């Protein structure tokens, strides 16, 4: 019994960064379209469902061989759209602060080579995918996944995510992948990654 | 060495199925820039044409094997697809063709179901075929820029997937590109590849 989350902004809160239209058509189709398709994924399995999205896709041995499959790609579309609103503000932007900016220059160097590692890997994912930055056994690292598998499968937690499937930036940037990129750091919450970085 | 062929027609000749802004970039940003990388990876490697550099990624360095693989099959695959389109295509196929589709699938129609839910289902970025197995007409998916050609398959029609190829004029409706897809089908290219394969 999965739902589609309301967005925390107006859908053209983001402008010039990321557009109205993409906004609208990403939440209002692509999103929810994961929801249906994972509520009936999991339809009869009071189990399943009974967990939330994360701890779904955290365990996909323990989901039927039915329905894996459907449960993969739909509770990762479901999952991690669901995040990525949330690290997303018209009021965002800057550089982290706290424990979190701490890690982050004592692993990357700086915040800057932090963002440069990021965009590059971004960058590199070939095809449909998304890049993360996620605590792996209590340590920070950045890594990216193909369509829409998560690193919660691989028991990590991610707590900053950038979509890169084409649907995310082609309406204004076409094949300007990295100009998207660069957009991204513009519209980060770096509150809410701080919140998540302490829950992980 | 590689270089980017030219489209044997118009960037708007496939209005209003393809809009003519998808076409020029899909062509000069998306297609070029797999024939730049791909130059880039690849000695003897390059005196090969692209389809048989693809057709055995086994013999390429690990090194740059990825390279290859990802652009090698982004300009195989692309090269193809402007090849099976045309402005006086559409219709239905015929001859010899018609013939094996039809026995093959059971009829046009039916090949049409097939094809479409494959390239519906595919998840990502990828394509849809139709190919020549052992001489046998089956219809597959691949993922990314990944082709036939190195599982032994010879592709005789595509459809490109990834979302830059009908984003900007059908946004989320796959399903409404796949169909409006029938209408720039060249069958007689078609026809000719299955002949020779
Ligand atoms: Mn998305
Ligand atoms: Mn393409």
């Amino acid at each position: 019994a999965y739902e589609l989350p309301e967005l925390p902004y107006a859908y053209d809160a983001l402008e010039p960064h990321i557009d109205k239209e993409t906004m609208t058509i990403h939440h209002t189709k692509h999103h929810n379209t994961y929801v249906t398709n994972l509520n009936k994924a999991v339809e009869g399995n009071t189990a399943l469902a009974n967990k939330s999205v994360e701890e779904l896709v955290a365990d996909l041995d323990s989901v039927p061989e039915n329905i894996r499959t459907a449960v993969r790609n739909n509770g990762g579309g479901h999952a991690n759209h669901k995040l990525f609103w949330t690290l997303l503000s018209p009021n965002g932007g800057g550089e982290p602060t706290g424990a979190l900016a701490e890690e982050i220059n004592s692993v990357f160097g700086s915040f800057d080579k932090f963002k440069e590692q990021f965009a590059a890997a971004a960058a590199g994912r070939f095809g449909s995918g998304w890049a993360w930055l996620v605590v792996n056994n209590g340590k920070l690292e950045i890594t990216s996944t193909p369509n829409q598998d998560s690193p919660l499968s691989e028991g990590k937690t991610p707590i900053l995510g950038l979509d890169v499937w084409e649907h995310a930036y082609y309406l204004n940037y076409q094949n300007r992948r990295p100009d998207y990129i660069s957009a991204f750091w513009n519209v980060v919450n770096w509150d809410e990654v701080a919140r998540l970085y302490s829950e992980r």
